[PDB]
């Protein structure tokens, strides 16, 4: 039970996308497989628990004190689901993470028994002002649409509605209601 | 791989919420142990398939051409994960489920690898205009704190937003974007 280099999902699942189905514009043009100059998109494995992973989260919103056998008790149940995708992207040259973006498959039973994705803890890093965001949630959300998902949605602030259109994204006319203990 | 009793869930944890903690306005005052007459607050199991349950689906949303090994597949995966929480109410005097709502488990990285809950499928019977609604968004959102989600959230039109600020909802300053294939 310690921190490895064993991935949460089949890595080639996001090497595997439909990548001429992309709705994003990228400039300069970059992909899945090569996702930019000395860095790596792939799953989220428990080592990247010592490079920087909640240094990135801690950007988004609170991270609290995080023990090594919470955060891989968390991924194992995450892992042993199949239903989550915590995908990350590491600048390979520096044993840095600089972006993360979680897919989340829920499986319901409507719409004859269809699963639904939702995109969650979507942060870039401070540093890396390399197409990231765009590349994230362009994968993920085609990600989604191969795990048979009828639809996938997300909740975001209004001055990121724009940046969310660009993947075929809408504002849906549903309230978003929350409350905490 | 036959429908049978068999719940989703251990149906003590609906009768072991404190709920003494309820928000909700309750004339006749009910409860999860007694939902009232005639009926019984419990999980899903799998015999649910012939009573209605569908039926009742039916009226929310879309339900296509269901089969029987699609829907124990869904509801077996359901089981396992141990993070859905698909709750009913079933009329005992006759066969038929008159209320549903889906309680969901997201487990996070963040707030110290917190859970959070997600309230899914929310529909009463065109037949019980009996607190149905009340009983079960009071009882799940009880689950959820106890459950140790952080929060709870769900979408909902605004024609309904004052149903939900009953049991402590409110609000988010976050809109809801969704895209179908």
């Amino acid at each position: 039970m310690k921190p490895d280099e064993t991935p949460m999902f089949d890595p080639s699942l996001l090497k595997e996308v439909d990548w001429s189905q992309n709705t994003a514009t990228f400039s300069p043009a970059i992909s899945p497989t090569h996702p930019g100059e000395g860095l790596v998109l792939r799953p989220l494995c428990t080592a990247d628990l010592n490079r920087g992973f909640f240094k990135v989260l801690g950007q988004l919103t609170e991270t609290g004190v995080v023990s090594p056998e919470q955060f891989m008790k968390s991924f194992e149940h995450m892992k042993k689901s199949g239903d989550y995708y915590v995908t990350v992207v590491e600048d390979v040259t520096l044993g840095q993470i600089v972006a993360t973006a979680t897919l989340i498959i829920e499986h319901k039973f409507i719409h004859s028994c269809a699963k639904r994705g939702r995109v969650e803890d979507v942060v870039v890093s401070d540093e890396c002002r390399k197409q990231l965001g765009k590349l994230l949630l362009s994968t993920l959300t085609l990600l989604s649409k191969k795990l048979n998902c009828y639809k996938i949605t997300l909740e975001c602030l209004p001055q990121n509605v724009g940046f969310y259109k660009k993947f075929g994204y809408t504002v849906s006319e549903e309230n978003y209601m929350c409350r905490r203990f």
